[PDB]
C-alpha cells in the first residue's frame, strides 16, 4: 500500500425514490408518475467523496447485468473512478433500493440483493492502496478483504447497517484487523452491546474509533486522546442521508493527504454538511477547497 | 369494424413480481435475494395471449424512451402483433410495476405511470376490429375509445388496477358504452360502492357482466341469465399476476372464434390455468389447442 488512493469495498446500487399519497391496502394498486434515481450505495458513495476531494479512489463491488453500459456505468468513468475490480454478473441485476415513503413521510424500502450473491464466490486481490475502506457488502466476503489487507494497506471499516449480520465471533475477527473504525451512535451503541466492549476494549484492537452522531458532530478515541470534533452547519437540510458516507470520504481523504486526526475529522464533518444540502447520497459532494473554505468561516 | 382481430388498448410495462410471506408494514426494510423484470402491462398481456391461441391481436399503448429497438419491441414483432398503433415518448420511460403477492396470494402493486402521460394529448384511431379491449390505463383516453368504438366494433372494458382513477360519471359514462365489462372481485367491489350499482344496474347498460373470483372461478351475467365458470386447476400455481389479463384472452379470442359466452368463460378459466403457472404475465400462455385439450379434460 503506497500510492494517493483508497479502495473501497462494497456497494455500487442504485435508489429509487417513490413518493406516494398512500401505501396501498391488499388488492389495492396504487399509480405514481415517476421515481427518481439516485447512484448510492456506501462503498460507491464513498468513493466518489474520495475523489471528488481530490484522492484517486477504486471501487470493488458485484454489479449486474443492468450497470453496464448504463447510467451508473458512464457516470464513474466520467469521474475517473477505477472500477476495474468491480465484478459483472450475467444472472442478476445491479443491487438497488426501491423506497416508498408515504405523504405523512413513513417509508418501505425493498433491497434488491441480485448481484451481491457474487462475493462468496470471490476472494479480494491484493490491495496496492494506502487505505482500504470496508462498507456494507457481503460482511465474509469483507471480513476476507480486512484479514488480507491489515499490516499490509491501512483498513477502515464502517459496517453500517449490516451490523446485525455480524455474529460477536465475526464482528470481533474484523475489528481486530481493523484501523479506522467508524459508527454511528446506534450502531456503536448496538456493536459495544454484542460485544461486551466498552470504548477501551476497541482501543486495543484498532487506532482510531470514530462515532459519528449527526448534527451533534462526532469524537475520535485514539490510545491517547479523545478528540471532540463539531457539527459544521449546513445551506439547509433537505436530505440527511449520505451524510454518513461523505464524513467517511472527508476523513479518510484528509488522512491520505496527511492531515492529523482531528483536522480529519473537521474536513469529514465539513464535507458532510455539503451533501445534508440536496437529495442523494452524491449530488451535493463538493471539492478540496470547497471543504477547507468552509471549515475556514466556522 | 369486422377484422377478426382484437385490439387491445392501455399499458404495455416492465413488471418486477415477488413473493413475500407477508406484505411490509410501514417503516420497515426487506431484502430481496434475485430479480428479474417480466413483460407485462394489462394490455399487452392480453394481446400477446390472444395471438398465442391463433386470434390476430393489435396493441396501442403509451411506451417510452426504453422501447423503439429494445427487447420488449422486437418481441412484439417476432410475435406478429400490430404494434404499429404505438406513441413512443421522447423523455418519459416506458411504465413499470412493482408486484408483491403475500402467502395467501394477495397482492398489491405499485405502478410508474411513466409514457402513459401521453394519453392526455393522443386521440384514438377508427378501429377496423371486431373487438375493442380496453384494458387499464387513462380513464380520458378510455372514454374516447370506448364512444369511439360503441355499436361499431364490439368494446370490451377491463379498467383493472386502474379503476381508482375514475370518477363515479366517467366511470358510469363508458359502461354505457360497453358491451363486456370484466371486474376481478375487488374491482367489482369497488365499482359497485363508486356507482352505487348492483347487478341488473350494470345488465341495463351492458351486455355480459364478468366476474372473476380467483380460484373461486368466475360467474357472467347476462340480461337473461347468470353462468357460473368453474376455477380450472392448474399444475402447481406459481404465479398468479397473469391469470386475468389471460382469462380476458381466452374469453375475447373463443368469442372471435364464434362460441358462446359459456364456452368463453370456460376458454378463459382453461388459459388462465397455464399461465398461473409461471412467473410473469406472458410466461406460460398456451395455444389454442393445449387450451381445449384441458378444457375437455374437466367437465
Ligand atoms: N444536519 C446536519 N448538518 C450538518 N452536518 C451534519 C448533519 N447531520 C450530520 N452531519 C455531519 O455528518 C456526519 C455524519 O452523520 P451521521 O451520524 O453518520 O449520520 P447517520 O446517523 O449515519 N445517517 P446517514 O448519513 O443517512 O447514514 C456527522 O458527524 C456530522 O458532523
Ligand atoms: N390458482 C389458480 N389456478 C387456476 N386458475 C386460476 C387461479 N387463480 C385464478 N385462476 C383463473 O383466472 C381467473 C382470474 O382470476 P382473478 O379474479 O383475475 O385473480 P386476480 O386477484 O385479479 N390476480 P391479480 O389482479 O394480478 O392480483 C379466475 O376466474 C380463475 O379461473
Ligand atoms: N438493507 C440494506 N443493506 C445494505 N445496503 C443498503 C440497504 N439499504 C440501502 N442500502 C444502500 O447503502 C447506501 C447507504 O447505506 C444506500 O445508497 C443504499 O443503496
Ligand atoms: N396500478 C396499476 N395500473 C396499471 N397496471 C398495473 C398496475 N399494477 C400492475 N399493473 C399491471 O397489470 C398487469 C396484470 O394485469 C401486470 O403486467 C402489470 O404491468
Ligand atoms: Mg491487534
Ligand atoms: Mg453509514
Ligand atoms: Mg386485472
Ligand atoms: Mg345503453
Amino acid at each position: 500500500g503506497k500510492m494517493e488512493k483508497i479502495t473501497c469495498v462494497g456497494h455500487t446500487a442504485l435508489d429509487y425514490i417513490f413518493n406516494v399519497e398512500k401505501f396501498p391496502e391488499p388488492n389495492t394498486s396504487i399509480q405514481i408518475p415517476s421515481a427518481r434515481k439516485y447512484y448510492g450505495g456506501a462503498a460507491a458513495n464513498t468513493a466518489v467523496g474520495i475523489k471528488k476531494l481530490g484522492v484517486n479512489s477504486e471501487l470493488l463491488s458485484c454489479v449486474g447485468y443492468d450497470f453496464k453500459n448504463s447510467g451508473y456505468e458512464r457516470y464513474l468513468k466520467n469521474l475517473d473512478i477505477n472500477i476495474s475490480k468491480l465484478y459483472y454478473s450475467e444472472e442478476e441485476e445491479t443491487p438497488k433500493a426501491w423506497i416508498f415513503t408515504d405523504k405523512d413521510n413513513n417509508q418501505i424500502t425493498f433491497f434488491l440483493w441480485g448481484a451481491a450473491k457474487h462475493y462468496k464466490e470471490l476472494n479480494p486481490p491484493n490491495f496496492n492502496t494506502e487505505i482500504v475502506h470496508i462498507a456494507t457488502g457481503d460482511p465474509e466476503f469483507n471480513l476476507k478483504c480486512a484479514k488480507k489487507a491489515y499490516g499490509n494497506n491501512l483498513v477502515s471499516f464502517d459496517p453500517g447497517q449490516d451490523l446485525p449480520q455480524y455474529s460477536k465471533e465475526m464482528l470481533l475477527e474484523i475489528i481486530e484487523h481493523t484501523n479506522f473504525l467508524f459508527m454511528n451512535k446506534h450502531e456503536f451503541e448496538r456493536a459495544s452491546n454484542l460485544l461486551n466492549f466498552e470504548i477501551d476494549d476497541y482501543l486495543e484492537r484498532v487506532d482510531a474509533l470514530i462515532v459519528t452522531k449527526g448534527s451533534k458532530g462526532s469524537v475520535i478515541y485514539t490510545k491517547d486522546k479523545k478528540i471532540e470534533i463539531p457539527c459544521i452547519k449546513a445551506g439547509k437540510v433537505i436530505d440527511p442521508t449520505g451524510a454518513g458516507d461523505s464524513y467517511r470520504a472527508g476523513f479518510l481523504s484528509a488522512y491520505v493527504k496527511g492531515y492529523d486526526l482531528e483536522k480529519c475529522g473537521l474536513i469529514g464533518a465539513a464535507t458532510a454538511s455539503f451533501v445534508v444540502e440536496a437529495k442523494g447520497c452524491q449530488t451535493n459532494l463538493p471539492t478540496w477547497d470547497k471543504v477547507v473554505e468552509r471549515l475556514e468561516k466556522h
